């Protein structure tokens, strides 16, 4: 048996509004110690990971470790069907072959039940090296997004430029160029260990901003010749992390 | 002659933006009594009843009964010029061609005036089976609403099954199928004198559900072999009601 | 060297989205007395009047007479770039080739730098029409812009008709008629110095009222045998004015 009783069913809702726009299909691995998705894009560009521990659900039970494929769409549209202060669970059966989810309105009166077929998928784990931290800039998540989208008007990539004083968002294209900088104060933090400059495509960027819902902030995690980070803090529960390679 | 002066106007707003949807024509009734309207849907599949009593009016005088073929759609159009706080008086006078529509807005500067073509349409009489209440489901609209367009997402009937103690609404499709149970409690209250299950094309019920704005309260009334009806009371006036036959099983 | 500091940025904004509708292309000229615009619109029946004056600026400076080749549609893009608080300030220099736009947020901890390349146009050559002041109405600007999308339900055009107590604006097509009738008092004042029947493109005056956020007044200016006027004041820096002719003479 595997099941889970999520009281603020929101995040889940908010969860999947950040994947499907990314990802079709991917493996929900479950385990006793929580719920961890890895994913390539469907353009098989940028990396997804996940992570909801059990100690941030209200009932976790988990017999078996359960490898589930899910279509992130068709549960997106279930998901739609929950109210945003519904209590979600999650249950599914030793064998999968469906997933359960439960609404349970807060009132009591209204119970909603959807089943979801499984699919069947082999994706095997990706690897995550050390992580060097060379620049960690947390920022409000509202900001970054609002960044991302104004530059995606002036150019396709944005260089990310930081150094002592501050973190430096410039694009080019045929209208003209534009930068944005950023100094350290919605709070803005800088830690720049080494100086870091790299390009980025908008796109997956913009993609990534879809979990703004998640949190207020946003961190970013840059260092020469390995994947830019972008992440998401899932109060009490775990995070969503977006890792993408740079350009060039 | 007809002359009805209406202080809510947007009752008829909200009243113009439930039907047009559904129906593009429709033959407005006048009487002493007040308005009504009856129409099949453009796809001869759901009806809808309209009555407004000439008492919800502040004035109402009717010197002759009058049958006005109006396209709803233009008729829609004027009513997006009124604003939802204007004073609205609709005149005609004896034998058609135009309604009038009056809208005086509540500062007393500004008076709007539009008078409407009336088009010539063919009525055929139809009959309402005289209602039996196998099962009286009363619920908040916006509820009602939600259930019907989260179902939507899962397939296009929803099948309601009315039992003792709640009522349930289902759906199946690819994704997978769902059900939303409500029990008797934004109340929810069900009178079942005898169980009921139907399937009904969940795409007229999200037609249906356009009249949310009139009242906060819907209520289903569904019997067997007799259509469901869902309705909504237009508060010291009459109401909103919608027919629907249910789906014919297989085999 | 040209630099314009603007401490209400959205005044820009809003005079960018006022105009990305009706017009691509058009020349900023700039001189020491401050900014001035006019272009017909982009399907040649309208035309519109841009006023900035320097001392509206917190600072401006021209040290030399420019003519910007703007294209509208990118500045938009660069404008909604900017907060509805930020401080702008447009920097060109000498023999132009670019724009720059600098916006501040007011907390100081962000600054955002677009550089806009100009374009070589050739201007059209126009005159500002003459006036007579025949008819003039004040009223809200929101008022006038619910009365022309109410009327384009109706009908194509709107017939004015102006009268010492009031002003009535009608309309009609193949649904039927309309009109709407206002009366001296959002306050609306009617100066009529002469009768005035008037019919105007409501699709044009559609558009006009994009410049609604500017100004809680719009002004109509009627007469017979000049431009109709629709003018927003933008204040205490300058206007922004559109004509429309009333026949086809």
């Amino acid at each position: 048996m595997f099941e889970a009783r999520l009281v603020q069913g929101s995040i889940l809702k908010k969860v999947l509004e950040a994947l499907k726009d990314l990802i079709n299909e991917a493996c929900w691995d479950i385990s006793s110690s929580g719920v961890n998705l890895q994913s390539m894009d469907s353009s098989h560009v940028s990396l997804v990971q996940l992570t909801l521990r059990s100690e941030g659900f209200d009932t976790y039970r988990c017999d078996r470790n359960l490898a589930m494929g899910v279509n992130l769409t068709s549960m997106s549209k279930i998901l739609k069907c929950a109210g945003n202060e519904d209590i979600i669970t999650l249950r599914a059966e030793d064998n999968a072959d469906t997933l359960a989810l439960v609404f349970e309105a807060p009132n009591q009166e209204k119970v909603s039940d959807y089943e979801m077929k499984l699919m069947d998928l082999d994706v095997e784990q990706l690897g995550i090296p050390e992580q060097e931290y060379s620049c960690v800039v947390k920022m409000p998540s509202g900001e970054f997004a609002r960044i991302c989208r104004d530059l995606s008007h002036i150019g396709d990539a944005v260089v990310i430029s930081c150094a002592k004083d501050g973190v430096k968002f410039s694009a080019s294209g045929e209208l003209g160029n534009g930068n944005i900088k950023l100094s350290q104060t919605e709070a803005v933090t800088i830690e720049m260990n080494e100086p870091v400059q790299l390009t980025f495509a908008l796109r997956y960027l913009n993609f990534f901003t879809k979990a703004t819902p998640l949190s207020s902030t946003v961190t970013l995690i840059m260092s020469a010749d390995v994947p830019l980070v972008v992440e998401y803090k899932i109060a009490d529960m775990g995070h969503l992390k977006y890792y993408l390679a740079p350009k060039i």
